[PDB]
């Protein structure tokens, strides 16, 4: 068990190649379930927990909450994540990038997490309410105080992240880290340039959802769809592992990876997930992946027009 | 006798909603055929000539220059706007968005049009091995001496847009004031973010292609081809119905979307370019426009770009999810 | 009742259309008075309070401020909106925007409130005897300790607006968000260029007494005046509502503006006055307004003249 | 004998406290007629010559453009001021603030002057179709290259003055230095707040139409009429009183006005300017002052330019309400 | 009785024309006496103290701070003004202008004076071995926390004046506002480019030993000297008051003056000190004091010669 | 043979210890006159000519410009610094730090000079009536431009010297390298601050009048006159003691002072510049140097600048008062 330590995108922050995500912490998983994969995760040598305010209306935060205080040791280890910007009440004002949301979001976030700084705060997604200046110099506040380490984004498009990246940039702010992109075999289309405005910023991804909520499992069941599915699965039976570590074991090794958010709900799951980072695809089936789930949009300006037209040979000429 | 005009993006220029594109003179229309096509244009009251280097080698732009010593009048009027970023040669730096080759590029421009100022220079395509700040330097540096006057982007994508307008802001450097893409009731791709992106930065539209090349008036995998055709149809539908050519109906249409500074039209006979310039005194009823959009709107998957991801970002004003 | 949702300012925080002035707690009425009028207010959907340091010399901040403490669900909901600038007392530093006063003024509202942070905090009008930059700056330090989530302005000119905007922005500070203007249809002077200072600087308008004290209501009883008023009169006879909902409808209807702020002192009023968010004006009767309340300026530079002077056909020539 | 100097708002630049306006010549003054008055202007010592690109279509520049060329001991010492704004022409671009426009007009003012710098280039009026950024960068520009020394405005307003000038601040360029507003005492409404915003920026006032074209010298809702006369009576009271001329006691008063660097004159005969120019020999006592002053007063509602409205934001030394 | 109000410099605070010193307090008079002078001091209605660490080694804040805890009313009128610079014993960093010394000297002062925030903090001297960019970034970070109000200088010179102020309106701290300046009849020195230092950057003098320490009351006892004394002398006995209230009169009208900082240690001559703001000397008088004490430098760079080289006339020509 | 090189302040530029003044050229000194010195001057392996606008009108500059015209070898060497500030004519712009006559005054600089760039370009003396940032704005843009090197002062005092460095440091011009001061043992009142702060700011000293217009070198209120020949006492005692001229003995001392880049000669005659550049070749004792400095020490009032005050403003680095 070699470890998968990667930066925190351009910080000097390590986290695991794999990511514990809590949005079962309280609906499908209570209290002592959580708590159970907490522990087996941090066991096998995890260190990134990533939860939101609204997953469960903070019942995921205040189980993280307290098992970070009842086990002091791993407590010292983890690397907190969570969000905030969706609504915590009908309020007008129980919701957005408001600096009067946010202000009391990252306080209630803080409260019930039992956290004096929390180490990734993500924008849960972009507010076309709130001028993006009002929002990162929030944060900018937040830094300063040491209510948070670093921030990061997620449902942002590629002129989001310019923008928000180079505003903090003119202003002396500190520079964003990640994105948080729903991201899998069946899911590709931010690599129409999405990914590359990341690449541009030195900004790490953090894809949740790497099994398409179960669809690369096999379990379930619309054309390329099961192409890709069966593809995932020639490669696994070949292999002799499971779905999930085929597509868990792809999503780790493409470009701009940071950690992989495992979802899982049960022991078993979280045990064959993690497996994944043992498996090695070949070059070969890898390749195989990349192009059976290739994702297919007009040659203007994404496509491979788009992107011949865009491209420049180093040596000259058409 | 009613002109549209509009502002060239966020600056005080104002051009008029169509503007003459020249890819053609000095290939498939020689110089007469170009003088008349401008002759023309200018009779009609536009005002926006946009060429490119690239354009059969310099040719275009030499031809455009002629034409503007020969009508000191229609001369003093014209907005004109040229670009460089493609090769004009097979060297190593015959090509790309750097100092080293747009000083020269920019130079054999103004000389190709006789002109010492070009009113909007603009960067044909993106240059990855270009960085952006050195380019906006050089553009920037362009604008004080007086040999441009506003800059502008072509194939840029999304985050492309963002991170020049907001460096240029950082720097102190004048806005960027338009994108030049391809655009067109078959090709609404850039509504994706990209046409948002510009919007945020104040920029606008200079579609280019709007008839998609003779597809949208006529000259006749399984998601794409079956759009492409009910789009066909319904152009044709409404053209029948108020009893216009299709191309009006399809210019018409891109005139109309959101942030079009002006559509570039692509005309090589003088017949074509007065039915096409007829296409300002065609107003698309509502119904007609609603109809047009529906049946072209662009189908991506639901996150990031479709219907998902779009409400998942959305933020109610009242409040609730 | 379908909620008149506005945005204060450029900001992103929400506010109702109509916000609740308290100008008369602890002087007309007295607490209980003033707490059945909260209670109301936030019973139809308002969140948007208004008040300031001087108001009875804090009587009407210490009113509101255990109002929101006995009722602590609606205090969630409010925002909050108090001013400094004027004498609390007769020392000589006992008044002014100087970082002396100011830093005593806003924790006295603080304290007088009863709250952590106050959601706008307005200069209660210009002070020539301390300079913007002292005044701005102080604010600024305010927004980064978070006792104060934005400001505004009262009693500015254009060229104080466009002066503090401009400043804020060249300082990296916040920009500024609102002007509360005594504005109606008896005095629209600030028509000839404040409104489109604040417009520039995509700052919302807080106009008050929309019903010029009572004027407009037909109750009281000077040529301009009448005509105004019998205009009034015709039009809510005419569609069968009160004076108060006709001026109210028509204020809240202007160019710019975010918010109303009543100024009622009896649960009718209030209830007659927030019964003008239903009522929706005729265009016919909006420009019959309009016309008879115009400001008559000379030509220059405000009036016709000067306006015709500086307009610029898009299409050229005089 | 004794001239009386100001500064040119807040630069180095000094002016005399009279201005030769030249908004006649090539209309009502031909070429013979324009030279003449230059010439007895410069005779009394004065310095200071204003004109615009729009007056008589360019022909204003050209006159003095020649006068300069033929009286190059005047020429050194003249500081020649002079506008762009309005239409040269019926484009679209003939016209505006924008770069466009401006770098063709100033340097069709440099070449109609005669000059390679031209000492104080003002905006004739703003453009809300033209950022001002773009148009202050313009300028900036014009500064470094030398073709213009001072910027300033005319017919801005109040957050018109202050918004240029903090941006000015902020991009590092130079400080505007005056405006050039329609001030005198039958149209004071600049004092509502625009004079504050240029006392504020530091920046002087250049006011034209001293005489309310005539009518304070003599040519003969409600209450406006009754103040014009009330006026009238006040200056030709005063001026019998003192054995003077009315536009030199109207003139008199302009010149002693806050913030005011020169009063521009706009004399069309040898006869009237030598009066005008004797204004300055003129010293009103300290009860004339006053008289003119309360009767010519501005009476705006109460709110927001009123008296109360000045009484709500003033803040005693001594404290207290 | 009609009060000389005038503002701390350049700042919005506002002070009376004559400030009180402290260097007294616990020297020649103990806390008994010092608690009376403060008293008749704000009878009077003077609203400015002066004290400094080094006075008598913190004794001076002591008792002052005690005298505001006495009498709150008087306390909440009092702008407090002390230095640090000078040794607060004999340890090598117990001195100076070093972040270091400043932080502990700051909250030295707070201490003793028993105070939450010092409205003048003034640095006593200036301090060669710390660059005067490290003592205004410490400076700037006690406004932003609120420990200060406004900071000025103490032994500063012309460039030391310019120096500092320019830098902090490059770096965005808040300007200084005042200058204390050893200034009277008997020393004028200041005028050769120290008050027009002070002047270009809008600040304002507090001169303290307006009477020579004692010189200028005619009590004492060399050419110059006496000739000014004796104009004192035949002005005070023509206007019939004190040699005291003439040198103060004079001090309180010359250019640049904020407030004169008296050094009185009894109550007999606080009171007579005092009275000199309603004596108005006349022009002739002043003149006469204006040039009998009229500094006499050299031709070149301060001396007429330097003055008339300089001089630029608005007409023009040599 | 040994020539004492010194840099020019801050900059890296190189100047000989001692600098030729040519205020005398074209009044005391014909255009041969001046030939000669010039001749005499670089021979010696001087390389720092130092002449004003003012100087005979123009003739100093115009005659230094016909040598280096006459003399492309020492040409290639020389360093020109020259000066704009007081009138060159009557006018009430033909003077002052403003823009409009520095541009005026630089380019008649120029031109007298033949010159295309002048290495150091000198603001004579401070102008109250023009902001500061007026003329470094100028001087920066001269910079860019390429009409001038580098640029200094002279006759500023103590905050001018500060605060107009510390707002070029702010605003990104080029520091100022030079303060030309009126310096020597009769005068040493730019101790009192001034010297401190060209040091605080990196700039070097050009000290002219070394010899007190020949009261230092034998020409023949109560504590001035005392002083004035205690000194040349002491000069002439310790220039008999090292059998060397008087005017040797000044110029070494003035040499040898803090700060000091290049002393200024006055010299009028080739016989007493070969004089005073042997100076060079004079190291004052240290004896020698202190009683120099002892006799001609200012004395100021204690406070600010005398003993007392610099006592109090003094930090020991081992602590304690």
């Amino acid at each position: 068990s070699h470890m998968d330590y990667r930066k925190l995108g351009p910080s000097g922050t390590v986290v695991t190649a794999y990511c514990l995500g809590t949005m079962t912490f309280g609906a499908e998983a209570d209290e002592a379930a959580s708590h159970k994969l907490l522990d087996d995760y941090f066991a096998w040598g995890g260190n990134f927990i990533d939860t939101a305010d609204v997953y469960s209306a903070g019942k995921s935060e205040e189980i993280i909450g307290r098992w970070l205080k009842a086990r002091p040791t791993e407590a010292r280890q983890a690397i907190v994540a969570t969000k905030g910007r969706f609504p915590m009440g009908n309020g007008p004002n129980d919701i957005g990038l408001s600096r009067r949301h946010l202000s009391q979001a990252l306080d209630d976030s803080l409260r019930r997490l039992g956290l004096e700084q929390i180490d990734l705060y993500q924008m849960h997604a972009w507010d076309a309410l709130t001028p993006i200046e009002e929002t990162l110099r929030f944060l900018d506040d937040a830094v300063s105080s040491g209510k948070i380490g670093y921030y990061g984004f997620s449902n942002y498009v590629g002129w989001h992240i310019a923008k928000a990246s180079e505003i903090a940039k003119a202003r002396g702010y500190t520079r964003p880290v990640t994105l948080q992109p729903q991201y899998n075999l069946l899911m590709r289309d931010i690599e129409l340039e999405i990914v590359a405005a990341c690449q541009d910023a030195g900004m790490g991804l953090l894809p949740w959802s790497p099994l398409g909520g179960g669809w690369l499992t096999g379990k379930y069941k619309q054309e390329r769809t099961w192409a890709i599915i069966g593809t995932v699965e020639e490669i696994a039976k070949a292999r002799g592992v499971s779905m999930a570590q085929v597509a868990l074991a792809w999503t780790a090794a493409r470009p701009a990876i940071t950690s992989v958010i495992l979802g899982a709900r049960t022991p078993e799951q979280l045990a064959d997930n993690l497996g994944a980072m043992k498996v090695e695809l070949s070059g070969e089936e890898m390749a195989r992946l990349n192009e059976v789930s290739a994702p297919q949009p007009l040659d203007y300006p994404y496509g491979k027009g788009g992107i011949n037209q865009r491209h420049r040979k180093i040596e000259g000429g058409r």
